[PDB]
């Protein structure tokens, strides 16, 4: 049940979820899941970055969630639950900014 995992903010908007992500006491990879503010059924993997480049910056990531029952990124790369998505992307960044690594604060 996702919505207990605290990782999952549910319905909070993009500019909340960056507000809650730029504190500069996060390091890379910082994240939340939360609802998409415009696809129902689809998700956003919001997670803290950092380079000299840029700086603090926040990425998101939309997950979608299939009826045969899938959740994924990329469809390549599919899990049976959202958990297991956010565990196996906390051992492999991939095509993400970063690999996760610690829930957001509040
Ligand atoms: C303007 O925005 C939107 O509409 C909107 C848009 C996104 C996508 C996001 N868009 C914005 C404006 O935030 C974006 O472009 N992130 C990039 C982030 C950087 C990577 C590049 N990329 C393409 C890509 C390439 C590779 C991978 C990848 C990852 C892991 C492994 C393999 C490949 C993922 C994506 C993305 O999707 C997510 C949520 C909402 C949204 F629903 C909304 O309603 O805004 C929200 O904020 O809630």
């Amino acid at each position: 049940s996702i919505q207990a995992e605290e990782w999952y903010f549910g319905k909070i908007t993009r500019r909340e979820s960056e507000r809650l992500l730029l504190n500069a006491e996060n390091p890379r990879g910082t994240f939340l899941v939360r609802e998409s503010e415009t696809t129902k059924g689809a998700y956003c993997l919001s997670v803290s970055d950092f380079d000299n480049a840029k700086g603090l910056n926040v990425k998101h990531y939309k997950i979608r969630k299939l009826d045969s029952g899938g959740f994924y990124i990329t469809s390549r790369t599919q899990f049976n639950s959202l958990q297991q998505l956010v565990a196996y992307y906390s051992k492999h960044a991939d095509g993400l900014c970063h690999r996760l690594t610690t829930v957001c604060p509040t």
